[PDB]
């Protein structure tokens, strides 16, 4: 599913995402847009054999089970598929394991380059709420 701005802000909200962490929800969905552009079937694979997978483009070398990524961790308990789904419960659960581990949403490297001390406050702009 490839969702709007607004759907994926409002969406996010509802599953506890923003000010999670102290990260406000403009910077989730810059994330997301940078990361997947909103696509929830995107995925994207590593030079070392791992992939990305999803709208917030979660690693199997640490954080799913796609039984193709030799020594890594399956830290959110989750096969890598779940990350595709058009439900984002599954995203939005492993994602606050990954920016509550002590380095904060810079394990997002689009978000780090691209959004990171940028205006995100106007990727929720104009959404109801």
């Amino acid at each position: 599913k490839v969702f709007g701005r607004c759907e994926l802000a409002a969406a996010m909200k509802r599953h506890g995402l923003d000010n999670y962490r102290g990260y406000s929800l403009g910077n989730w969905v810059c994330a997301a847009k940078f990361e997947s552009n909103f696509n929830t079937q995107a995925t994207n694979r590593n030079t070392d054999g791992s992939t990305d997978y999803g709208i917030l483009q979660i690693n199997s070398r640490w954080w799913c089970n796609d039984g193709r990524t030799p020594g890594s961790r399956n830290l959110c308990n989750i096969p890598c598929s779940a990350l595709l789904s058009s439900d984002i419960t599954a995203s939005v659960n492993c994602a606050k394991k990954i920016v509550s581990d002590g380095n904060g949403m810079n394990a997002w490297v689009a978000w780090r380059n691209r959004c990171k001390g940028t205006d995100v406050q106007a990727w929720i702009r104009g959404c109801r709420l």
